């Protein structure tokens, strides 16, 4: 007997290295075997995943998304503002699959589908920036590309009553544990620790920051060239309005809040 009476699987037909038929041979059978009421819908256009989430949110217990970061993000945005939000699961169908990695989901899609079958679920925090939800990151100054080509601007940050003023080349607020297919360069960021990670690279910390990239660090290095703190309530102000990037249209100034345990998600306890 399962804890998910009704299941929806959303499929992006474009997703996955291989072709639709081959992908579906890998993921559907274990799901169909495990869940006696399973509804499968293909997306057709941008926005469909969001609409399916919103339509089935009160009707199913588990929503599974097969697709890349864009499709996953459609789901996050679809579900986050709703009063009733089923458990969510991801089968990685893009190149980065940042949030699936955060949950320790196998990148082999057959293995990812079988994982869902084990029904291991945990609460995950969801961020809100100026009334916009994000799962992974908020940044001023997507990630897979910006890193590859890795000027200064003043910033003022208030976070739980304290403040930080300085000249920064990059400002980020992290929730997810992976960015651009690899471990987040923000040390000890966690999707479920009840706080957000502020990470600032100062005009002078470019070199040091280059060093952080790639590594999974747990302690900080350059308190002088890089500012890193954890906070629950964050306000970021700049000299001139700047544009914001997330997992979208925001811009400074900006208030950020964290919704603790807002989603429940399937994950891999053998890895995370």
């Amino acid at each position: 007997k399962t804890k998910f009476e009704k299941v929806l699987l959303i499929v992006n037909p474009k997703a996955g290295q291989g072709d639709l038929h081959t992908n579906l041979t890998k993921i559907v059978p274990p799901l169909a075997a495990a869940f006696p009421d399973l509804h499968i819908l293909h997306t057709k256009e941008q926005g469909d995943a969001t609409k399916y989430c919103q339509e089935f949110a009160s009707k199913v217990d588990l929503i599974i998304v097969f697709g890349g970061d864009g499709t996953v993000f459609e789901c996050t945005n679809g579900l986050a503002p709703l009063e009733i939000r089923p458990t969510l699961a991801i089968i990685p169908g893009g190149t980065c699959n940042d949030f699936s990695r955060t949950l320790g989901v196998p990148q082999n899609i057959a293995e990812a589908a079988k994982l869902i079958t084990k029904e291991h679920v945990k609460p995950v925090d969801v961020a809100k920036a100026n009334g916009q939800h994000f799962l992974n990151f908020w940044g001023i100054g997507k990630i897979g590309y910006y890193l590859s080509t890795i000027e200064t601007f003043p910033v003022k940050i208030t976070y739980d009553g304290q403040v930080y003023e300085d000249e920064a080349v990059l400002v980020m607020v992290g929730n997810g544990e992976y960015l651009g297919g690899i471990p987040s360069f923000i040390p000890n960021v966690k999707c479920d620790d009840g706080t957000l990670d502020i990470f600032v690279v100062k005009s002078t910390g470019i070199q040091a920051f280059k060093d952080y990239i790639g590594k999974k660090l747990f302690e900080d290095s350059n308190e002088n060239d890089i500012f890193h703190v954890k906070a629950k309530s964050i306000h970021i102000e700049t000299e001139e309005e700047k544009e914001v990037d997330t997992d979208s249209s925001l811009h400074t100034p900006c208030q950020i809040e964290l919704l603790q345990g807002h989603f429940t998600m399937i994950y891999n306890p053998a890895v995370v």
